[PDB]
């Protein structure tokens, strides 16, 4: 195959999403999260050479972070916080890049995945009011 | 054009501004901010081979920082603090350069972007009494 | 064709061996509790094999997953345990050739710092808890 | 024109000074400052191959620091503390060199500039009872 | 004669042991120690290409550590804690390897040796209820 | 001709001294200082291939430090503490060498110089009961 | 002749000792010290290719440290604590080696020397009940 699919962590809930393009990798990713519910609620992605925003979940949280990614820039560290099980949720993300940039969204009070690394190509999971489930997708 | 436009973060308010000159990159950037309102209020920029000062917003704040940038010097780290939403504002900036220089202006109490990196060429956004909206522009 | 790291913990539980000629370990998951301060359950996936190999009882309130690139090795590895006949594994720390690390469970009694290299399988004893755990590496 | 002029920071007050010599770069720089007023008061400079001492301001402060600079030694980091506006003053300086030497004079309670870097050739500004205004000058 | 013998530290007590094999170097070493007596009590060693476990002392302590050693891996730091004199004992060990592995057993409340370094080939000393005396053996 | 004279810091008092030899560099330097007066009182220097001690001031202090300097060893960092003005004194010294050796004598409660660097050749200043004034001398 | 003699620090008391052998450098050195008197009391040295133990002073202290030194291993840092004057003593030693090994014996409450560096070949000084005086000897 062309792509590495990291494990989707969290619950079975929400509307499914899959954001990926062969015409370009992820150039921007935004996480929205709340202190009220200590969850991720909403994620937006942009791809190289495309102004259109791909969004999932409900932007109801009181914080957001954006990581912008240079064309030649990779994810060298990547950690997702979540509550496990059928009624699980994603609670937080830490990404670190080949250029020393990092972002930190939300909370890490239960379970963690340390994911595959590489060129971030897309995301996949389930979202409604919250991010139920998140899986990263990388190139080779 | 043949430039990278970082996302404009903050609100829709203020008078639009675009500071860019074909005959050069940014050589000096000044941020004015207040402890009263915890916002950026005013930005001034100078370009290589141009003694003109390009200013936006109202210099009402009680603090200022200036970063001066050598001709061969790049931004390798860059973070803008902001309040999100239609009535948003820029609250702070942290820049770090290829030569270990850094500045820190204002506050980081809600949302952050970690932007693209490279040769800082210009800025763009909206300002009135405050900096409503700010986006960096880099060369390729 | 393999290096067997020492199995640490008790003599209890049903014996298990997870290894495949088909590939190395691509994912490992540890489940542990704050109630009992033990590892309870481990799942492993191998390269080119969609089967999940599981041992123990996933009753704990925490889990961690490490995913491992095909060319990625373990360069540091520490297992916490209670020693003796009624011993248990209490925790794991792994660190990889690509700067990734995980930490599961507790380290309140005994430690092994294991051999290093390409993680190929695991071996030990499990029931309600992980009684005994040993890593297996390639040469 | 074959020199880099860093921004003069502080007020419009004081008697203007320019210390620069065709004979060489700066070999010694001394800052005098007070805890009473939390200001720089006085600066002395010596140049390569020149026994003359160039002084400005009033040496009334209770502290002084001297940086001596080897012929081949550059400033790789430089920060000036100041009060901004017409009635402004310089409050402090931090210099760091290509050889791991640093100095720190005075206070940093309001505004900062992170200046250009390079071979320090001269200084320029305004002084009376205090250092009103200071700007560094570097070679290329 | 083509081995380096580190000093045996501790007392003259216990039954003498030497763990060394022509068959290879040490691949595993285990230290057992107590908080009750703040002593090492028991040591087990395994060698390359030899399934036999060599043990000395009484495993009565409430802690144990194992260091496993790759075939190509050396000791680059090594410190043994002991009580000196005829009635001495080994109280603790810190070993650090060419691959950034380290272990720490027991206590360091009186005397220390920082030993020779290299490929750990064997150990030698005296043990009964406690480890009376310990000496490391390296290759040349 | 081919020596660098660092600034003499401290007061105008004391008996003048100048210790230098064309035949060789400083191989040992000793500082004596007191907690009573928080001053340097006495300095001794030895030169390469010469057992004779060159001394100034009064060894009345309750502490001494010696730095010994290998033939190929340089000073890469050097800081003298002093009280400024006509009735000034040297209060302390920190030296750091090309081989990671450092010494620290006395107190730093008023003024500092960070001196030139290089091969320490001699010293020069004024001493009586105290070290009134000290300047380092380096080669090229 | 082929040796560097570091300064003997401490008092004039005790029986003089010189430990040196031309058939090898120091392979082991032991320092014995007390908390009672805060002094070094006793030193033992072994040389390469010589099973004889060379000892001076009275082993009455409640602590000992041993450093073992590989054939190719040098001292890169070395500090001796002492009381100065005719009735002086050595109070402590810190050695650091080319292989990252270090030891620390006794106390450092008055005077320090940072000695020459290199291959430790011998020691020299005066001892009775205490180590009155100690000086290191290095090769070239
Ligand atoms: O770049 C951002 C933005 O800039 C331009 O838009 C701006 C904004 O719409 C707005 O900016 C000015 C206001 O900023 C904040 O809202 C406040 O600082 C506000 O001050 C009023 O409210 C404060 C909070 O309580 C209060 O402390 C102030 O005193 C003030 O309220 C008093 O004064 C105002 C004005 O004089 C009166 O209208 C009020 O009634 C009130 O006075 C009463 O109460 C007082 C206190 O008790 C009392 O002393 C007095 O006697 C009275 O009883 C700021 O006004 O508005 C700007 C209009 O100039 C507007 O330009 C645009 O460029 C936009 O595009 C851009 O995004
Ligand atoms: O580099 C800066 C600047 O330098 C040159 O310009 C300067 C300035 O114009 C100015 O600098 C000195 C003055 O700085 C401040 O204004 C004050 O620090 C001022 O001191 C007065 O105020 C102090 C704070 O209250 C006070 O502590 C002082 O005592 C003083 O006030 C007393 O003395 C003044 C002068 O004699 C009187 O006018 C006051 O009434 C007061 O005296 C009464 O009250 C006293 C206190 O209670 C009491 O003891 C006394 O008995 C009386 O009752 C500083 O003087 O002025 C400088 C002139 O020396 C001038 O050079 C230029 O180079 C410029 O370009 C540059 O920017
Ligand atoms: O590696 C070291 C050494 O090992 C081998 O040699 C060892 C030693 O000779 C020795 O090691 C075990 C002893 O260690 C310490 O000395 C003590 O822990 C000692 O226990 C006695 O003392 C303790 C501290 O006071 C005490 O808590 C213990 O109860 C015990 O003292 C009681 O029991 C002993 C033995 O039964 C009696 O003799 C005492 O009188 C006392 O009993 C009375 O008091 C009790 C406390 O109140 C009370 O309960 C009771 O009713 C009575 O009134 C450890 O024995 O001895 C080892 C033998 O086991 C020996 O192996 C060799 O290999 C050697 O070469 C090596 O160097
Ligand atoms: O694993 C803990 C424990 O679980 C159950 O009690 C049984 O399977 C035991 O054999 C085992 O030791």
């Amino acid at each position: 195959d062309n792509y590495i699919y990291s494990t989707e962590v969290g619950g079975v809930g929400g509307t499914p999403f899959t954001f990926m393009q062969e015409s370009g990798t992820i150039t921007s990713i935004k996480f929205n999260w709340s202190d009220q519910y200590k969850l991720l609620h909403h994620i937006e992605v942009k791809f190289i050479n495309n102004a259109n925003i791909y969004a999932t979940g409900d932007p109801k949280g009181n914080h957001e972070v954006i990581l912008e990614i240079d064309d030649d820039e990779t994810i060298i560290g990547s950690v997702i916080g979540y509550k496990k099980g059928n009624d699980g949720r994603c609670t937080g993300v830490k990404l670190t890049t080949s250029k020393g940039k990092s972002i930190m969204a939300g909370y890490f009070e239960e379970s963690l995945i340390t994911t595959y690394t590489g060129k971030l190509a897309g995301i996949k999971g389930g979202a409604g009011s919250d991010i139920d489930r998140l899986g990263l997708i990388f190139l080779k």
